[PDB]
C-alpha cells in the first residue's frame, strides 16, 4: 500500500502513566500497566510494524532503502534517521545532559574500547555524534531546561544560602566558574553534609510560595533524598502549553517532570545524568560536559513558522524535521523528499493517495515511503509529521 498504518510499540516503563494514552487516544490498557513511551519508527530494539502479513518497518526499509527513505537519506544516514515518541511522564524523570559532538566521539570510543555492550545499562554513549532533540507538548508539560540568568539564580538561592558553603561561594561571585563549582558540590554532597543541605531546603519549602518552590515540592515526593532537589533554583522551570516546543541543546541540563509530549530524536542517544536518579554519577565527566551559561527564559521555546496550513519547527540539524498540519475539509497536499511519519494529534485525518484512503484517529500514525510522496490530507484537527528536509 502507498500509505502504511503503523503498529507501534508501547514501552511499559515504571514511570509511565497507566491512563494517559487511553484517555487521549483510546489505546487499550485492561491490565492497567504504566505506559511510558509510544514509539513510532524503526528502532532495532522495537521497530514499528506494517501490514497481508505483519512485518517490521525496519526490515521493510532495509530491503528497499532508496525507495522507502529517499536518495538523500539513504546517502547521508543509511537508515530511518529519526525515532518519534509520545512520552507520558507520570513521575518526574532524571536530569539529563547530552554531550557535544567532540565528547560524544570520545565517550562512544571509551565505552567501545572497554567492550561495554551497546544495550547494557552501564552504556551512556550510543552515538559518536551529538544527536539533537525536540519536545512538543501535547498536554500541559512541566520541565526544566538550561541554567537561569545568574541574577535569577542569586534571588532563588538567597533563602537557602546556609544550606552549603558552595551556595554562599556562588552568591559572593555569581559567575560561570562558581556555578560549575556549585553544581559539582551539590551533586557530590554526602551523608550529614547532604542531609543538612536538604533540611535547609525543606525549611525553605515552608516559607517560600509559588514557583519554583512548588516544583521542588512536587519532585520531593519522588526524590526526597536527592541533591537534584536544588536544581529548580539553578535551572529554568518551564510549563509548556499544548503546542509549544523546546529544542534541547548539547551540554545543557534538562528534565521532564510531568505531562504528555511528542519527542523527536535520533535512534541512538548519549546521556549523562545530573540528578533525580538513584544511579551513580561520574561528576567530573558530567561537569566536563556541561556549559555553565545562562539561557534567558525568552529563548527557551522554539519559534515555529507558519506557511499556509503548515507550521514548521525549524531544527538546526539535517537528521529530522518536524511540522504540524492544520486539517480542513478540503484536501491539502503533504509532500517531502524523504520517508515521513504522520501522527494524528487531534480531530481525525483522512489520508488519500490516488485510490487508497487511510483514516487516522487521534494517536494513530502512518508511514509514507519517499516513493509515495505526496499524500492528500483532509479532516479536522491536526496532523504532526516527522520527515527529512534534505
Ligand atoms: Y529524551
Ligand atoms: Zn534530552
Amino acid at each position: 500500500a502507498s500509505m502504511q498504518k503503523l503498529i507501534n510499540s508501547v514501552q511499559n516503563y515504571a514511570w509511565g502513566s497507566k491512563t494517559a494514552l487511553t484517555e487521549l487516544y483510546g489505546i487499550a490498557n485492561p491490565q492497567q500497566q504504566p505506559m511510558a513511551e509510544l514509539w513510532m519508527g524503526a528502532h532495532p530494539k522495537s521497530s514499528s510494524r506494517i501490514t497481508g502479513e505483519t512485518v517490521s518497518l525496519r526490515d521493510a526499509i532495509e530491503k528497499n532503502k532508496t525507495a522507502m527513505l529517499g536518495e538523500a537519506v539513504a546517502n547521508r544516514f543509511g537508515e530511518l534517521p529519526f525515532l518519534f515518541k509520545v512520552l507520558c511522564a507520570a513521575q518526574p524523570l532524571s536530569i539529563q545532559v547530552h554531550p557535544n559532538k567532540r565528547n560524544s566521539e570520545i565517550g562512544f570510543a571509551k565505552e567501545n574500547a572497554a567492550g561495554i555492550p551497546m544495550d547494557a545499562a552501564e552504556r551512556n554513549y550510543k552515538d559518536p555524534n551529538h544527536k539533537p532533540e525536540l519536545v512538543f507538548a501535547l498536554t500541559p508539560f512541566l520541565a526544566m531546561n538550561a541554567f537561569r540568568e545568574f541574577s535569577d539564580i542569586v534571588s532563588l538561592l538567597q533563602p537557602v544560602a546556609g544550606a552549603h558553603s558552595a551556595i554562599a561561594h556562588f552568591l559572593q561571585v555569581p559567575n560561570a566558574e562558581r556555578l560549575s563549582q556549585l553544581f559539582a558540590s551539590l551533586l557530590n554532597m554526602q551523608g550529614e553534609e547532604k542531609s543538612r543541605a536538604l533540611a535547609v531546603l525543606k525549611a525553605a519549602l515552608n516559607s517560600q510560595q509559588g514557583e519554583p518552590w512548588q516544583t521542588i515540592r512536587v519532585i520531593s515526593e519522588y526524590y526526597p533524598d536527592d541533591s537534584g532537589l536544588f536544581s529548580p533554583l539553578l535551572l529554568n522551570v518551564v510549563k509548556l502549553n499544548p503546542g509549544e516546543a523546546m529544542f534541547l541543546f548539547a551540554e545543557t541540563p534538562h528534565a521532564y517532570l510531568q505531562g504528555v509530549a511528542l519527542e523527536v530524536m535520533a535512534n541512538s542517544d548519549n546521556v549523562l545524568r545530573a540528578g533525580l536518579t538513584p544511579k551513580y554519577i561520574d561528576i567530573p565527566e558530567l561537569v566536563a560536559n556541561v556549559k555553565f551559561e545562562p539561557k534567558p527564559a525568552g529563548e527557551l521555546l522554539t519559534a515555529p513558522v507558519k506557511s499556509g496550513a503548515e507550521l514548521d519547527f525549524p531544527i538546526p540539524v539535517d537528521d529530522f524535521a518536524f511540522s504540524l498540519h492544520d486539517l480542513a475539509l478540503q484536501e491539502t497536499s503533504i509532500g517531502q523528499h524523504s520517508a515521513a511519519i504522520l501522527f494524528c494529534v487531534e480531530g481525525e485525518a483522512v489520508l488519500r493517495k490516488d485510490e487508497q484512503r487511510l483514516v487516522l484517529k487521534p494517536g494513530e500514525s502512518a508511514f509514507i515511503g519517499a516513493d509515495e510522496s505526496p499524500v492528500n490530507a483532509s479532516g479536522t484537527g491536526r496532523l504532526a509529521r516527522v520527515y527529512n528536509k534534505l
